[PDB]
């Protein structure tokens, strides 16, 4: 296995179409031993993760909760056994209140809503690194999920701002993680049809937003020299595993694009 | 004058070494009629602005205050006369609590502090545009101040994250401002010895931070093919005026670098 | 005038729809004294430039000719009067053999053809700077024309490669020009309907190429928050003049986008 | 092995300190079957490659020779057996005449010299893809070696221009390779002490150039959050293998940085 022998924490599973679900599956398929973290709906998450090809302890983590973060490393050591450390950490967490996205005008998102989304989507990447670096091995790897924010786009609005912040946060985390011999990188994925995304295409955030996202997705597949399949999260999961492995040992504070190559093409 | 006939709002004056002070002076020298906004220390700001070559009404604006923002456009119309509109807006506002900068570890900044700094330094750019676009003329120009955050740097820490967010916010504001025939751009300046900056070089934020900033400044002048004078804000002020003029009419959602060309050179 | 008192060399006029024609007109309108250079069809170019609002000496310059380059500075001093120096230089020159563009497959362009196009389109920017820097004043400005090559696009093929090279060349020229107190920058323009461009939309380079360029142009106007008018070179000409003026005195080795803001937006 | 079962062509071995030598070794260690190409000194190259952990046919390829390129695919099919196709191609080829580098002024490089270097260093990436795509399997991978040219640097001069061109060429090759289900990417490596590099540090290209390169190398290790060891090409070789594997299946037309993370940090 690509990840034979590695212990890896994976956050952000909420359904079987979560990107993190597929990351965890591929990791296990490749020999990794996992510990999982979940937010709020733990009974639901345990039931969902029963389907992973191997068993994995599930810990609760609300990244807005300072007590969960304070105790996190202790709980992970319990789950993996004293004297053992993590080789990998996957941050697959994101959220923006509805007022910060969709047909709600960009200017009408209240700061308290934006702030919550930046807290969960960007700041928390630093939070998790802080909690977990003290229990990671040299040669370890932290990975977060990015959506390319270098240009503005319809509908995504404040979530795109949050991703811009996350990319900057990642460059600082690399500085800190480096002292532990640990790498920190983001994977910028193409659009993937998770439950939330389908809901949005379905009009959950307004009809104009839905039309624009659908148009965004189609342009993506068209631009990608190898195509893009929004229904298949597997190529994204493999890329995260590549970064978790020993095969990109000199890459840190960086962004790997798993997007079909769409971002390298104009038309 | 470059700005003959234009009405321009300029925020962010707090001392005579403020970048906004120099922006206002050059603007007046070039024919602009100004309205100013100031935060908290209004008696002090009025006394400082008495030195500008022309008189200009001073309005109070705390960008964290929804009532100031709600009433802002009304107060500006009063100051410039009903039936008159702004041709320009200068956002020169920034702040990060001390815990988000300097030798205080990156991981130790509490979210409430980071959030305040992102509110003032990034979100407020959207806030001001929202308040002011309804009273701007076609062909108008909004300009904000940026410090190039595309790479991590010592000491600047969470302020750099805030600037990453601001750059993303600027691209969205351009989308909105475009409907009014208005441009939105940032100026990325080299480091300038304002009062705060000198204090930091002096060790106000820890000795290690001060040493790194001083080293940052020296490397800048060295890399800049035309040099960089941290004691002279004038070349920055001129660049902002260039963007306020009619001479960059097809540039928007963009960043103009006034940094001596330092960012284009590695060594 | 924005350029009152400045002496400026402007290359690249071949017809009245040339971008350089419009650059020269706006410059003269703003007080500049011009010297022009033309390639090959000098009788035609003189007849075209008779229409400029002021008279200007026309010198012959084939940038592939080492003797023209060797003698250039001497001929310019003759035209503007001994003891006088240039304040500005405009490089508006570009060419790629047909085999390097359009429906001719990317892989089928012979190196000799690509090389000719890189010579004229990229190397020559360094050539002109070398010839002219010895006769420029401190505070001077060199400007070249760019088409944003950071992403691949249909049809433009090897010309896009040439522009990638030009951007890199510009960063080096800034290093050299800096010793003379001279700036060097590119303007990245949106697509403009010159004679060549219309011919291409008309199918001169194959029907598939024409269809793609037309589609490129439409997407541009759509993405640009302030729109893009491919039939109007004026906003581009003004931007070049902005860079020729004293109003961007700390910008060098850089790229200014005059493209309606299209490159800052994804959809 | 990471590359179990894959057939891979590797160019650019000239000594045992060549980056391509280390790429080939790691590939073989990971299960790949190799075919090698060499330029000019074939007796020397065969003797050097005898040290690889497995045997591999050596073919002659001068990328400036149209007959070598025309016959290349035929010769590779012979070496790997009719009915067999390549899964991978490594372009590790670069050259710039001495006049285009070092203390020789940037402006003094003659175009014929620059052109030769762009031919070998940039155009040839397209040349090799053209020759080899007809004999590659779906899911295949082409990889080239890059040195980050996004900013100008002392000494590297026209070689940096060549790399700028190569990055642009790579984005076009991805467009073509995509039709075959093949990816195309570059690896941007930190500086590595090959024979040529040591010679340059030793003053082979002038003392000023040597001093600047040495200073470049030191700054690199300092900026890299995980450090950079210029004497160890292994982390670069692993990264190339990562791209040759099935573990980055949605990345194309892109650049992966194997540079210690140096390019993500300012100071
Ligand atoms: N779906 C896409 O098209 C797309 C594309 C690129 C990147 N991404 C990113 O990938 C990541 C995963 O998203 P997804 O598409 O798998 O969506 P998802 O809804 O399946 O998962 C998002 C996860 O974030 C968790 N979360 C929300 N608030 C939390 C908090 N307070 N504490 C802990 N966890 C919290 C949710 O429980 C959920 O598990 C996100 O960062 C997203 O921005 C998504
Ligand atoms: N000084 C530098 O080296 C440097 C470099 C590049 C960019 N910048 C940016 O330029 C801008 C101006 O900074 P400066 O260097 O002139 O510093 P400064 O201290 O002189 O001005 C900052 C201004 O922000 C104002 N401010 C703070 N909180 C506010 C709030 N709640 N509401 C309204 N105003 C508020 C302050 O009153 C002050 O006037 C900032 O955005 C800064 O980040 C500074
Ligand atoms: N038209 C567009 O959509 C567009 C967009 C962005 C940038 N540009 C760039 O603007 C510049 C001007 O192009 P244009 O659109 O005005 O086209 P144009 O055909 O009007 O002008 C190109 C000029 O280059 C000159 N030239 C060709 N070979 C030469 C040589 N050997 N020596 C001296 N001059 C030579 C021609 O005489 C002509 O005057 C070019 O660099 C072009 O790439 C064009
Ligand atoms: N050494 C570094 O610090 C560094 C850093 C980043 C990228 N790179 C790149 O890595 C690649 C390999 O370089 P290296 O450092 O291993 O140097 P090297 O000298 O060991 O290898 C360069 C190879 O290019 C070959 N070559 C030259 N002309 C050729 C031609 N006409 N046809 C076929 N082959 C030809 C040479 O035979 C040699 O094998 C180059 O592209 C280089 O630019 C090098």
């Amino acid at each position: 296995g690509l990840l034979d022998g590695k212990r890896i924490l994976v956050s952000g599973i909420i359904t079987d179409s979560s990107i993190a679900f597929h990351i965890a599956r591929v990791a296990q398929e490749q020999g990794a031993q996992l510990v999982l973290t979940g937010f709020d709906r733990l009974r639901l998450i345990q039931r969902i993760t029963d389907r992973l090809p191997a068993k994995a302890p599930l810990l609760e983590l609300d990244v807005q909760n300072e007590e969960h973060l304070a105790s996190l490393a202790g709980r992970v050591t319990e789950a993996i056994g004293a004297g053992n450390k993590l080789d990998g950490v996957v941050h697959s967490i994101g959220f923006m209140p509805q007022t910060g996205m969709g047909i709600n005008p960009f200017f009408d998102a209240p700061y308290a809503d934006v702030s919550k989304g930046i807290h969960i989507s960007a700041y928390s990447y630093a939070s998790m690194a802080k909690a977990l670096l003290p229990i990671m091995n040299p040669g370890g790897s932290i990975v977060g999920m990015d959506f390319d924010p270098s240009r503005a786009m319809p509908a995504y609005n404040w979530m795109t701002v949050a991703k811009s912040a996350l990319e900057s946060v990642n460059r600082f985390v690399a500085r800190e993680a480096g002292k532990y011999g640990v790498r920190s990188n983001l994977v910028a994925a193409g659009p993937i049809r998770t439950l939330a995304m389908s809901a949005i295409v379905g009009g959950a955030l307004g009809e104009e937003a839905g039309a624009q996202i659908q148009l965004l997705e189609e342009g993506w597949d068209q631009r990608a020299p190898i195509g893009w399949n929004m229904k298949d999260a597997t190529p994204v999961a493999k890329t995260v595993c590549a970064l978790l492995s020993d095969w990109l040992p000199a890459t840190t504070g960086d962004i790997i694009y798993a997007d079909g190559g769409a971002h390298t093409q104009l038309l």
